[PDB]
């Protein structure tokens, strides 16, 4: 029974191709069975139809709170026995509902080396900060704002002198290669 995962992405989704396209060439030994988007029109629903990935997307305007639209998903991904749920670009914080649901069972990819730099926009933070390194963060999601285990890391120099868009690139093609690498043994 290979695993069924859910990737929840509010973006471009570029992060949502790289593990399509793994699984896609055979390295990816589970399902991405999964789209699930709190953005609507976000280009990762355009990704999930042209690779063929079943999508849930809804807008967090039509449900009073997170616990309401969260009570739905976590129907979906039941009834879509869904086993593992990635976060991918993810913008909002996973509540309760699914946190029970899905305890040890969902993780998430954070731009910098946790426990350093933990939040938003955390590329502009470790570049705004003026350190010499960074990195990527696989890791599993809790109570606590990127504060789960860590799972796997990959340092990413700080070149002084260059502009931000260049640690940028850098970190996504990092996120590229770890993400799918790290769901291949965690699913396998
Ligand atoms: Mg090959
Ligand atoms: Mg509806």
């Amino acid at each position: 029974h290979m695993k069924r995962l859910a990737v929840f992405a509010s973006g471009s989704g570029t992060n949502f191709q790289a593990i399509v396209d793994a699984a896609k060439r055979g390295d990816l030994p589970a399902r991405v069975a999964l789209l699930v988007c709190d953005r609507p029109g976000a280009k990762v629903i355009e990704r999930a139809a042209r690779e063929n990935v079943p999508a849930f997307v809804f807008s967090p305007k039509d449900y009073p709170s997170k616990a309401a639209f969260e009570s739905e998903i976590l129907r979906e991904l039941k009834g879509r026995q869904i086993d593992w749920i990635a976060l991918a670009g993810y913008m909002r914080l996973i509540g309760p509902t699914l946190l029970s649901a899905y305890e040890g069972k969902i993780v998430n990819i954070h731009p910098s080396l946790l426990p350093a730099f933990p939040g938003k926009d955390a590329i502009g933070q470790a570049y705004r900060a003026g350190v010499s390194e960074t990195g990527v963060t696989v890791h599993y999601v809790d109570e606590g704002m990127d504060t789960g285990p860590v799972i796997a890391q990959r340092v990413v120099p700080i070149v002084p002198g260059e502009p931000i868009e260049a640690l940028e690139e850098r970190i996504h093609q990092v996120e590229h290669e770890l993400y799918p690498t790290v769901l291949r043994m965690l699913l396998g």
